């Protein structure tokens, strides 16, 4: 139960169906499905999303467990069925981090699935394939344009260009080497201004990465920190 999220208790189901997290489209769902080597019985149905490949059970759906597009590396399929009651039925199942494996084995669906398998290849595949002008991700823009902004590294400090996009916020250095640093907004859990230690700067409290990150407006008459802090704390 090291890769299963908890369902029952931390996604308040009822009787019956799942419940779908913020931003998470679905495209197909199914039924009649075997799990093997988790912590659970022999049947259920299947259900699939942009984050999710969900198991819904049949008897006691108060356990119910999945995984994510997190965790899978590559998935396969059986064959084209040749004649005479076969199937395309496969699902087997490559963990990314542990060593777990599954089996997960339709138990009675006929054509056992063989359109859904047209969709799930590409679904992992957006979820692999994911001069200062910024390398840009889809469903991204530019918001704000910065230049001369002194971020204060634990190596050194030097002269640089600010951006704020929607999602990657990123910061570029113009000092010989055309430095690479940026983080998400997704990471970024708080903010706090520092005026007085180390000369009007902000500072990034980062939840997973557990570190911080300054940046420096001590440099010029700015006027651009006031309007740094709404749209972060914003978006």
């Amino acid at each position: 139960d090291a890769l299963w999220e908890d369902r029952d208790v931390r996604f308040d189901l009822s009787a019956q169906q799942m419940k779908t997290r913020p931003g998470e489209v679905l495209i197909d769902c199914l039924d009649s499905i075997e799990d093997t080597k988790g912590n659970n019985g022999d049947r259920g149905r299947l259900l699939v999303t942009n984050l999710r490949i969900l198991w819904h059970s049949l008897a006691l759906s108060r356990v119910n467990v999945s995984v994510g597009y997190n965790c899978i590396l590559n998935i396969t399929t059986r064959t084209a069925n040749s004649k005479l009651r076969g199937q395309t039925e496969a699902l087997y199942i490559l963990t990314k981090c542990n060593s777990t494996r599954f089996e997960f084995i339709f138990t009675n669906l006929v054509p056992g699935s063989p359109r859904l398998f047209t969709s799930v290849m590409a679904v992992h595949r957006a979820y692999e394939t994911s001069n200062k002008q910024l390398r840009l991700l889809p469903q991204e823009h530019v918001y704000d344009k910065i230049n001369g902004v002194w971020n204060l590294s634990s190596d050194q400090g030097n002269l640089g260009t600010f951006f704020i996009t929607n999602v990657r916020i990123v910061w570029h250095a113009n000092m010989n080497d055309s430095f690479n640093v940026s983080i998400p907004y997704l990471q970024i859990r708080s903010i706090k201004i520092r005026d007085s230690k180390f000369g009007l700067a902000l500072v990034i409290e980062s939840s997973q990465q557990s570190g911080g990150y300054v940046l420096g407006f001590k440099i010029d008459p700015v006027e651009k920190l006031q309007e740094s802090v709404k749209e972060i704390n914003s978006l």
